[PDB]
């Protein structure tokens, strides 16, 4: 209920929603968000999971399918709170070795009639040192706490605007705040780092995966040691772009199948759509509503050109359960969510997890599993 208690659905929030998204800035709103979960004065959903809505790629066990893309917590300022809006995983970052301030503001903007959003932020983070210590203090919490003790961090590494080769920063990153991490994400994706996305060449790419994963088990050797939920090595993501032709597409699946890549996130922000006239003037990639057929169909092609083997996470234009579902059904295991936070706010997750599960139940699937790739 909206009115009788205070939970993610409490009234006054989308009352407060409704005058952010009409005047103020983005950058500002989400600043002030972060703000009230740094402090914890954000709703909780202490709500049991469906066991039917549960899903994994490999080891890591999502208490539920939906979690907080990249770039939502850049720094991990208030990890506990957003996790207890109902999601089971967040991706915090993405960081890179030392901080940077990033490009000039404004650079977020929202089109709320398109339920888009375009930003070109530029990789702006504290940098991977205080990065680290504030994921060590969530790690700390979490022991003590009962509400996260299944949850989900992985984090999204970068490199700083001035890294000739991207391979040392990730490194450093990864020597770094590896052993906190469930998962690493790597990002050779941002539209926003003049020159990144060539690093999705099938050799560069190969070359990043096996430096990255060689790294993380060199960690093991170097070094109680795994201070994460699953007590086990972080999982290595790739985060695709969606601007890719099939011959690029075709090649970085077989670089994924040829590293035993653990899985991939589909997909970062677009640069093709133009179809937006309040970004007309506007610079960087674009989220949300306008993402969601590019970004689904795209998960289409690599689930079959990596003949179904790599574990996908959904991202991009996820607003509703139906959403969800067909994501889920078009190969995808696990969903990540932005966009739907900044145009519905705090009841996002609680909201997205009764509409699929409502829908898993009105299709007839017997669990989420049962559902991945049914589309094929
Ligand atoms: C303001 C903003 C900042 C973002 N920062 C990152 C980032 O740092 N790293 C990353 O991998 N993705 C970043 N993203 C992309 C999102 O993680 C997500 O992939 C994209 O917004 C598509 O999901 P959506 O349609 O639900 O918003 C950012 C997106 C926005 C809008
Ligand atoms: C481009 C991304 O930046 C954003 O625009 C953004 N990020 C997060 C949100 C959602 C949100 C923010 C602040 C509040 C308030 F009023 F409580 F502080 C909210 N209440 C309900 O939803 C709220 C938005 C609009
Ligand atoms: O930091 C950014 O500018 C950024 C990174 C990224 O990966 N995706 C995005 O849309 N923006």
């Amino acid at each position: 209920d909206p009115f009788e208690s205070y939970n993610p659905e409490f009234f006054l929030y989308d009352i407060f929603l409704k005058f952010c998204l009409k005047y103020i800035d983005g950058e500002i709103c989400h600043d002030l968000f972060l703000l009230l979960g740094k402090y914890n004065i954000l709703p909780y959903d202490t709500s049991n999971d469906s066991i039917y809505a549960c899903t994994n790629i490999k080891h890591l066990d999502f208490i539920n399918p939906f979690g907080v893309a990249a770039g939502f917590d850049k720094n991990g300022v208030c990890i506990d709170s957003i996790l207890k809006l109902g999601f089971s995983f967040i991706e915090i970052g993405t960081i890179t070795p030392r901080g940077q301030t990033g490009n000039a503001k404004p650079r977020i903007f929202r089109d709320v009639e398109s339920r888009s959003i375009i930003n070109s932020c530029g990789f702006n983070n504290m940098g991977c040192d205080k990065v680290t210590e504030n994921l060590i203090l969530f790690r700390k919490r979490q022991e003590e706490d009962k509400l996260l003790s299944k949850h989900i961090v992985g984090v999204s590494i970068g490199k700083n605007k001035d890294t000739v080769n991207i391979v040392d920063d990730l490194k450093y990153c990864i020597n770094k705040i590896g052993r906190y991490a469930d998962y690493i994400a790597i990002n050779v994706s941002s539209p926003n780092t003049p020159g990144l996305r060539d690093n999705q060449e099938a050799g560069k790419l190969k070359n990043i995966i096996l430096s990255v994963k060689e790294e993380i088990d060199n960690l093991e050797k170097n070094n109680f040691l795994w201070f994460n939920t699953t007590k086990k090595k972080p999982l290595v993501f790739v985060k695709l772009a969606p601007d890719l032709n099939q011959e690029q597409k075709k090649e970085i699946a077989d670089v994924l199948l040829e590293t035993n890549i653990d899985g991939m996130i589909i997909s970062n922000t677009t640069t093709q759509i133009n179809d937006i006239k309040s970004f007309e003037n506007k610079k960087g990639g674009v989220s949300g509503a306008k993402l969601k057929d590019i970004s689904t169909k795209f998960i289409c092609e690599m689930y079959n050109y990596t003949n179904k083997q790599i574990p996908i996470i959904a991202s991009g234009g996820i607003f509703s359960g139906l959403d969800a579902l067909e994501k889920i059904e078009a190969g995808a295991s696990v969903c990540q969510l932005y966009s739907c936070l900044v145009f519905n706010g705090m009841k996002s997750a609680v909201q997205i997890k009764r509409e699929l599960n409502h829908l898993l139940y009105q299709r007839g699937y017997y669990n989420l599993k049962e559902a991945i790739g049914r589309k094929h």
